[PDB]
């Protein structure tokens, strides 16, 4: 079997990426933000306390004819952001874009923190990172991807994330009109339950490539590009004005600047990353500084190639008993 479906950014920024799911029995559709760097799939419901929800859509256990309490489960989650969630865990039917899994943990939130409750757009989470990372307690919970991995043609999901513009999910096979030339795959590690992998070097605009590994993780749920600090300083040292802040938090940079491109090497491989995917426009209504794309992980503690790496390419997420990444370009 295999599975397609659209997602779409939730703002102008490219932000977060949304898919419609279907939950239940009749199909309840809730928009969630499909998350390769965590393995929970929890969304918002009816036993969440209502002054935190803000306009989601919830799901509802008792509307579902298929939906069983997973009694004594509990989880809880606390995102790199600072960022959390926690409630208890239903099973219950859950399909993407025609692919069915039945008896799916659904992890109902009783407790989101406010930076969930403040994103009207998005729904919940769905995990596709390995499932060593569920926080189910006291029976760990496998994620959609691993549920799935049976069924599906192929043991693989693909990510093709549009740059302001829609994009697709697919689970089971690979499109080989998505892509031009060849998908080059990459030795992928799970020792932290991460799709962890090594980049081969980078280059900034038109210059030389740095041969240097960049160990890292390929996450759909992380906007930004977090690379390390050296990395970091020669990028923004070539735009004219750009400067850390520690009151923003990061690189800013006068929006009237021109952004070099960004190439990172995948094996042999070289993936550029245009100078216009790294602009997240002005840090706020009406300033004329511009919020980089590219950031340190100093303070993270993991490199993370997110949206803004991972949109300029077509991306192969190889679930084998040898898990490997594969990125072409598109
Ligand atoms: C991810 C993380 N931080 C940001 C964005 C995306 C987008 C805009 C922005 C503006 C000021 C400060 N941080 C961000």
């Amino acid at each position: 079997s295999t599975g397609s479906a659209t997602t779409t950014p939730i703002d102008s920024l490219d932000d977060a990426y949304i898919t419609p799911v279907q939950i239940g029995t009749p199909a309840q559709t809730l928009n969630l933000d499909f998350d390769t760097g965590s393995s929970d799939l929890w969304v918002f419901s009816s036993e969440t306390t209502a002054s935190e929800v803000d306009g989601q859509t919830i799901y509802t256990p008792s509307k579902s004819t298929t939906a069983k309490l997973l009694s004594g489960a509990t989880w809880s989650i606390s995102y790199g952001d600072g960022s959390s969630s926690s409630g208890d865990v239903y099973t219950d039917t859950v399909s993407v874009g025609g692919l069915t899994v039945t008896g799916q943990a659904v992890e109902s939130a009783k407790k989101v923190s406010s930076s969930f409750t403040e994103d009207s757009t998005i729904d919940g989470l769905l995990g596709l990172a390995f499932s060593t990372l569920n926080t189910v307690s006291p029976t760990q919970q496998k994620t959609f991807f691993d549920n799935a991995k049976a069924s599906l043609d192929s043991p693989v999901f693909t990510a093709d994330l549009g740059y302001h513009a829609p994009g697709t999910y697919n689970f089971g096979f690979i499109d080989t009109t998505a892509y031009t030339g060849s998908i080059t795959y990459t030795a992928v590690s799970t020792k932290q339950g991460f799709w962890e992998w090594t980049s081969t070097g980078y280059a900034v605009g038109s210059g030389t490539f740095k041969s240097t590994s960049i160990d890292g993780i390929a996450d759909t749920g992380t906007t930004l590009l977090y690379l390390p600090a050296t990395v970091v300083s020669a990028y923004w040292a070539q735009v004219s004005g750009a400067k850390s802040s520690s009151s923003v938090g990061g690189y800013v940079f006068p929006c009237s600047a021109t952004l070099p491109s960004f190439t990172f090497g995948v094996g042999s491989a070289r993936i550029v990353i245009p100078g216009d995917y790294i602009d997240f426009g002005p840090i706020s209504t009406g300033s004329s500084s511009c919020f980089g794309g590219i950031q340190s992980s100093a303070g993270i503690g993991i490199n993370i190639f997110g949206d803004v790496a991972l949109k300029a390419a077509f991306v192969v997420f190889n679930g084998a008993t040898t898990p490997t990444l594969g990125f072409a370009s598109k």
